[PDB]
């Protein structure tokens, strides 16, 4: 039920032409050519699209379990075509073996993390079973978000 | 025939929707609002439209040789509605006979004057008479423009 973003309402999505006003004001602030079709209407520079058929069929490993490898592992990171991941995330798609995660000067401490949103830390010290399955998965999502948040926080303070 | 601003060619005057683009761009750049007709037509507030009768009669002072003072002298300066002059020139219409426009410490020297636009000195020593009345009157007009130009250029230079 929770919208990713809201205005005055708590469940639905904010008003369309108010967003048109938003994008108009902002692209006139940064002095850029706004065109409304090119953000509100559909482009064709889009993500992959599937059936039920191959989606269940090809991503099942046991139908292809004779193989030395299953493509779900490497070139499909979690059912994503790999360039459709990295190009849309503005990356040169040319490793298949992304190991940039250890590039972290000063990984932030969790004692600073557990200050804000500590109820999440309570929920996994609550009956972790007693919550719905999407709930604690979203909670771990939020913890990853808070980690990235504190990670990127010093430049936000810097500027 | 020559427009005060040429367009693509010398003879042609520029195109309108190009100026609509100009207004749209500069006004969303200079952060000023813009409703379109408000800069593409006559306002309600314009200079007065005259007749033939009084415009050839009230200003013809042979009709009014009777008078102690003639109307064009003070308040109709060279056939000019006076507040239409000062308010459209953004000048206070209540002082009304100001004389401080002559003030210029370091007035524009004639040497730097006669250097720029040097054909004026020529066209005076050329056929200053047997050309059009538009010719030598426009020469005097260019003398006015050049006088303003030198008299007000160093602020542009400073800025």
């Amino acid at each position: 039920d929770i919208p990713i973003l809201r205005g005055k309402s708590l469940t639905t999505y904010p008003r369309e032409e108010t967003f048109s006003n938003y994008y108009t004001t902002v692209f006139r602030y940064c002095h850029l050519p706004y065109k409304r079709r090119e953000y509100f209407n559909k482009c064709n520079l889009v993500y992959p699209t599937w059936d039920e058929d191959t989606f269940r069929t090809f991503f099942n490993e046991e139908n292809h379990g004779n193989w030395l490898e299953q493509p779900e592992a490497f070139a499909f990171p979690d059912k994503i075509p790999f360039d459709f991941k990295k190009i849309m995330n503005f990356k040169s798609p040319y490793t298949s073996y992304s190991t940039n995660a250890k590039k972290d000067p000063f990984p932030p401490p969790k004692d600073l993390l557990v200050q804000i949103f500590p109820e999440i830390d309570e929920y996994k010290r609550h009956d972790y079973e007693g919550l719905s399955q999407n709930s604690r998965d979203f909670l771990d999502l939020m913890e990853v978000l808070r980690e990235r948040f504190l990670s990127n926080l010093p430049w936000i303070y810097k500027f």
